[PDB]
DNA sequence: GGTGTAAACATGTTT
DNA sequence: AACATGTTTACACC
């Protein structure tokens, strides 16, 4: 079965896990089927919708490449804490 | 209101 | 002339 993260989660998770806090968009994708493996089948649906991701919601922030050798994604400064308690099951509100 | 899914469209890199 | 990477629009669901 799939699991109960949302792909903006999915997105967040990889970029919090990388040791820089820059990621690529691949990636992103090697991060999610390494660590859920339901996410190896039918690659081209689910893999879609985080490139989709990415470009709607202005908390992925796309940033150049600091030189050669796509782009790095990273997080808003506003939405790096999203997610409170780093279960990754709810968003907190503000405003 | 924020999700999930599909699709069209427009650049960029790789056979 | 196959790919990968982004951008954007549109509809069903909760
Ligand atoms: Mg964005």
């Amino acid at each position: 079965p799939k699991p109960p993260y949302s792909y903006i989660a999915l997105i967040t998770m990889a970029i919090q896990n990388a040791p820089e806090k820059k990621i690529t968009l691949n990636g992103i994708y090697q991060f999610i089927m390494d660590r859920f493996p339901f996410y190896r089948e039918n690659k081209q649906g689910w893999q879609n919708s985080i490139r989709h991701n990415l470009s709607l919601n202005e908390c992925f922030v796309k940033v150049p490449r600091d030189d050669k050798k796509g782009s790095y994604w990273t997080l808003d400064p506003d939405s790096y804490n999203m997610f409170e308690n780093g279960s990754f099951l709810r968003r907190r509100r503000r405003f």
